[PDB]
């Protein structure tokens, strides 16, 4: 077809050329300028009704959302609906703007089909981010009753004392401009970040995240969710589990990217510090998906990201338990016509397997 004559010619020849002539940051920037002008590939694929998903009090139109970390400063987000994602992660925001790490902070895998990065909550800030989401606030409220809704993940400074209050801020300031948002405590680019996962931590800050949320005006109310690391132990799992089922966190975000190095990467650039992403981190991020549908009896959403780049891999983490899912790093190899291409092959696979959509699909692996 046409879907597959651009899909093809932007995984064999387009996107390897300028990967080649770009260092990756400069690649990412860039990136977010084109989305932002919406000098993008004609989006071929007509969404059908059995792409369609219900969860966190909103329509999706359909289930392949943009994970957190390309626009981590909501510069591109009309352009990212244009591509063809059922939704729309910003983030991560931090409250006060801060650099990240020194460059150079992002590595390519090819071979691997995976990067490596540490850009280290490089932000824009609240402020910068709340005035960029208010001047197309009223647009993206039409966008989310169209079934196109809006996420925003937020971080902590790297000199922040107090974590807590650092979330409670990003609740307060893009909560009222978000359908949902997502509590990071996952990245492993920020020191202590992923000891906010451990129980007694864990409770503390989102009873305060809640009650932030919940002091929001209705219609200014977002869903929030917690977003995993794919190394937790089994005890950190069960415990998130049971302290999202105690205070009621609408969902889950399984997973960020890993600090574990799995044997058989290729890459030169494998042991550079920061969390590895793309198709060595796949079925490690399913596998959680399916631990932590489990521990928490099918009632708590997921959303699951981590090395999907076709319909198959959509599928397997829809099957374990994700309702929506999440890509990135495929999108670095295989430029804007892979969303089309998963969409198109979940459509394909759902068919085949005998569901009549998306939903009938969630979890099914749990029921054999
Ligand atoms: C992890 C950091 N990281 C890297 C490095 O690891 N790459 N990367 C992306 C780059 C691109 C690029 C680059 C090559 C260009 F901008 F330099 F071309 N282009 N396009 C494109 C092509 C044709 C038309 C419209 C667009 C947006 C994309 O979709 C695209 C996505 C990406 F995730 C990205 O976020
Ligand atoms: C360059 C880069 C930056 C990222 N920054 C963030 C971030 O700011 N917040 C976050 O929650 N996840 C961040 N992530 C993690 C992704 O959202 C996602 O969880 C992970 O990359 C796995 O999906 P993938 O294999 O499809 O890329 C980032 C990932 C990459 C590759
Ligand atoms: O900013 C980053 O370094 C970043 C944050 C995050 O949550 N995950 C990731 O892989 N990188
Ligand atoms: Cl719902
Ligand atoms: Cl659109
Ligand atoms: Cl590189
Ligand atoms: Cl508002
Ligand atoms: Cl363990
Ligand atoms: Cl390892
Ligand atoms: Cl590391």
């Amino acid at each position: 077809a046409m879907a597959t004559g651009d899909e093809r010619f932007y995984a064999e020849h387009l996107m390897p050329t300028l990967q080649g002539l770009l260092d990756p940051e400069s690649a990412h920037r860039l990136a977010v300028r084109f989305t932002s002008l919406g000098l993008l590939p004609r989006a071929r694929f007509q969404d059908s009704d059995m792409l369609e998903v219900r969860v966190l009090g909103h329509k999706f139109r359909n289930p392949v959302g943009i994970a957190a970390g390309f626009d981590k400063h909501g510069e591109a987000v009309d352009g990212l609906y244009k591509m063809g994602f059922g939704f729309v992660e910003i983030g991560s925001v931090t409250p006060k703007p801060q650099e990240g790490n020194p460059r150079p902070r992002v590595f390519r895998l090819p071979e691997d089909q995976a990067v490596i990065n540490r850009y280290g909550f490089n932000s824009h800030g609240l402020s910068v981010v709340e005035h960029r989401l208010r001047a197309r606030q009223q647009k993206q409220a039409k966008l989310t009753e169209d079934g196109l809704p809006l996420g925003v993940n937020l971080g902590k400074n790297k000199t922040s004392v107090d974590a807590a209050e650092d979330y409670a801020e990003g609740v307060r300031v893009l909560g009222p401009l978000a359908d949902y948002l997502v509590v990071n405590v996952s990245s492993p680019n920020t020191a202590g970040l992923r000891s906010l996962q451990g129980k007694a931590e864990l409770r503390r800050l989102l009873t305060k995240v809640l009650q932030e949320r919940d002091g929001l005006r209705r219609v200014h109310r977002p869903a929030v969710l917690v977003k995993i690391a794919p190394d937790l132990t089994s005890q950190d799992k069960e415990d998130i589990a049971s302290v999202v089922k105690e205070l009621g966190i609408d969902g889950l975000i399984v997973t960020n990217t890993t600090v574990s190095r799995p044997a058989g990467l290729q890459g030169a650039l494998r042991s550079e510090t920061g969390g590895l992403s793309g198709k060595p981190l796949r079925d490690l991020s399913t596998q959680t998906i399916r631990e932590m549908y489990a521990l928490t009896q099918g009632r708590v959403p997921i959303i699951g990201v981590g090395g999907v780049s076709s319909g198959q891999d959509a599928l397997e983490k829809i099957r374990a338990g994700a309702s929506l899912v999440q890509l990135y790093t495929a999108l670095t190899f295989w430029g804007p016509p892979v969303v089309g291409k998963v969409k198109r092959e979940l459509e394909a696979l759902l068919k085949e397997q005998g569901f009549g959509g998306v939903t009938d699909a969630i979890g099914a692996d749990h029921r054999r």
